Parts: structure tokens; C-alpha cells; sequence
């Protein structure tokens, strides 16, 4: 098939991504250059939904001159009916490439690691907190990890593995929630599984992420500094957690 975009042409390549009411594509245009095409349809949307699409869209504007740690979103088309987004193409997203790989190169989540932190950095600076971090979110462009969504828009092919403790106990929310959700990630790359994704009942789940008297396991590892990170992030209380400023200015970020 094909699509226009502001005037200009993309023929499909292959689809990307599925979602309930939208569809990533794999499109190249007229000078042959791959793109990925957010198409979103707006036949059946509330108007709270369309807001928080307005939202996302806005925001990966602004970003963009701020850092390229955020997806490069080259131009967008909105309508009643349907929302197209020119973005970047990826090589895959974090999580589906986690599931291939058993086992990661300590050089790479080092790397990895550093461009998450980047780029959840920025989008604190600008007052936003994601609140739902989790591989997904994350995409690798030629070994450069980005952040794909600030969680506003619904995500596409959900987990709770990744969920602070503040989050739970509220029913607050910090940038140091998103530390939390970092934390689980790099504690997955570090020992191939999360937290606490040894409970099986997702109630125990929540109540063993809210427990003090719960104690995260945190096997003996080369790497002293990456102990470290994964300790200083994983403190349920958030007063005590490690900030993302500062873990840009730690041992493992920056010595190898
Ligand atoms: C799982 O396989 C892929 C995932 C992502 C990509 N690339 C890519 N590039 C830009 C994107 C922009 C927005 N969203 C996604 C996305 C979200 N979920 N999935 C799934 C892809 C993108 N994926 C891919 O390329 C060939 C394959």
C-alpha cells in the first residue's frame, strides 16, 4: 500500500506495530528513506482521549530541540478522523529485543543505561513524569536507545513489574517514581529478571513491592558499581531514593 503525508508520499514497507486504535508502519519515501508512520485512527475517540493525544504530540515537539535522546518526529497530519505521525525508524524496541537476547553485553547496558537516564532527564526538566516506564517505551536506533512516548498515548505490541511503590501506597508521584521503574529495568539486565516477577499473584505483587520488611534480593556481581546503582534505586522510600541528576554523575555512568 502508500500514504500521504503534508503533500508527501510513503509507501509501506511492512507494519511495525499494532494498537487498538492506531498502527506503527515501516514506510519509505521518495528518496527511498525509511520513516515510521504513527497512524492513529479518530473515528471513535472521547474527547479526553483526543486531549491526551495533543499532549504526547506537543510534547515530542518541544523535546526535540532539546535532546535527541527523544525519537525525532519529522512531521505529523491531524484530523477529525485520523492522526499521522513521520517519525524515525528504529532498528526494535527494548523489550522485544530483551526477550531475544539472554545474555548482555556489560559495555551495552552501560550505554543503554545512559540513554535512558538522558532522556528521561529531559522530560522531567519540562515537568513531566512518565509514571509507567518499562522497555517498551525505549527504542534502539543504530545503538542508541530513545524514549518512544511520555505515557500519555496508549502503548502498543500490559505489566506491573516495573510500578513504584508511591504509586500503589497513593491509592506521591515524583521523578523519582520514574528512578523506580529505571531501577527495575537495569536490576532485568543485570540479572535477566525483575524485582519481584517471582510473585505470581499480582495482589502479592503489589503488596511485596509496598513491603518494607520485603527484601530485594541483591546477588554478588563483578561490577561493584552496578550493585550500587541497582541498590540506590530500588529504595522504596522515595526521600531516600537516588535522583536521575545524580545518577548521571555516579561511578557506573561515567567509569568504566
Ligand atoms: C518489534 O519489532 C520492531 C519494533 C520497532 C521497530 N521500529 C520502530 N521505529 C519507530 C517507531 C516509532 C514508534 N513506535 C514504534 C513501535 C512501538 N511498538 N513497536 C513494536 C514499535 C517504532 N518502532 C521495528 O522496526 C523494524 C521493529
Amino acid at each position: 500500500q502508500s500514504m500521504s503525508v503534508k503533500g508527501r508520499i510513503y509507501s509501506i514497507l511492512k507494519q511495525i506495530g499494532s494498537g487498538g486504535s492506531s498502527k506503527v508502519f515501516q514506510v519509505l519515501n521518495e528518496k527511498k528513506q525509511i520513516y515510521a508512520i504513527k497512524y492513529v485512527n479518530l473515528e471513535e475517540a472521547d474527547n479526553q482521549t483526543l486531549d491526551s493525544y495533543r499532549n504526547e504530540i506537543a510534547y515530542l515537539n518541544k523535546l526535540q530541540q532539546h535532546s535527541d535522546k527523544i525519537i525525532r518526529l519529522y512531521d505529523y497530519e491531524i484530523t477529525d478522523q485520523y492522526i499521522y505521525m513521520v517519525m524515525e525508524c528504529g532498528n526494535i524496541d527494548l523489550n522485544s529485543w530483551l526477550k531475544k537476547k539472554k545474555s548482555i553485553d556489560p559495555w551495552e547496558r552501560k550505554s543503554y543505561w545512559k540513554n535512558m537516564l538522558e532522556a528521561v532527564h529531559t522530560i522531567h526538566q519540562h515537568g513531566i513524569v512518565h509514571s509507567d516506564l518499562k522497555p517498551a517505551n525505549f527504542l534502539i536506533v543504530d545503538g542508541m536507545l530513545k524514549l518512544i512516548d511520555f505515557g500519555i498515548a496508549n502503548q502498543m505490541q500490559g505489566t506491573v513489574n516495573y510500578m513504584p511503590p508511591e504509586a500503589i501506597k497513593d491509592m506521591k508521584i515524583s521523578p523519582k517514581s520514574d528512578v523506580w521503574s529505571l531501577g527495575c529495568i537495569l536490576y532485568y539486565m543485570t540479572y535477566g529478571k525483575t524485582p519481584f516477577q517471582q510473585i505470581i499473584n499480582q495482589i502479592s505483587k503489589l503488596h511485596a513491592i509496598i513491603d518494607p520488611n520485603h527484601e530485594i534480593e541483591f546477588p554478588d556481581i563483578p561490577e561493584k558499581d552496578l550493585q550500587d546503582v541497582l541498590k540506590c534505586c530500588l529504595k522504596r522510600d522515595p526521600k531516600q531514593r537516588i535522583s536521575i541528576p545524580e545518577l548521571l554523575a555516579h561511578p557506573y555512568v561515567q567509569i568504566q
